[PDB]
């Protein structure tokens, strides 16, 4: 599923990620614009051998299970291929254990690199929520 900005807001708003950690709901939506482009079946391949999976393209180092990432945990408890549902649940109760694991949305590179101290508030600007 690729989501629009305001679609996605309201989808992540409903599933408690609006202030998670105290991350604003904009912030939330600029990292899955950069990590997935708003698109659910997103896959990248990291130069380890692990890949990250989704609209948050949480990767299977830590946080799911793909059988093929040597060395790996699982802490979210999920099939990788979960993360690449048309429905966030899986990838929003994932990305609420990464966020909590203590360097808040650094956790997400492109989010430090793109979001961070920018004005993230114009990614739900207009959006009924
Ligand atoms: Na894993």
């Amino acid at each position: 599923k690729v989501f629009g900005r305001c679609e996605l807001a309201a989808a992540m708003k409903r599933h408690g990620l609006d202030n998670y950690r105290g991350y604003s709901l904009g912030n939330w939506v600029c990292a899955a614009k950069f990590e997935s482009n708003f698109n659910t079946q997103a896959t990248n391949r990291n130069t380890d051998g692990s890949t990250d999976y989704g609209i948050l393209q949480i990767n299977s180092r830590w946080w799911c299970n793909d059988g093929r990432t040597p060395g790996s945990r699982n802490l979210c408890n999920i099939p990788c291929s979960a993360l690449l549902s048309s429905d966030i649940t899986a990838s929003v109760n994932c990305a609420k254990k990464i966020v909590s694991d203590g360097n808040g949305m650094n956790a997400w590179v492109a989010w430090r690199n793109r979001c961070k101290g920018t004005d993230v508030q114009a990614w739900i600007r207009g959006c009924r929520l």
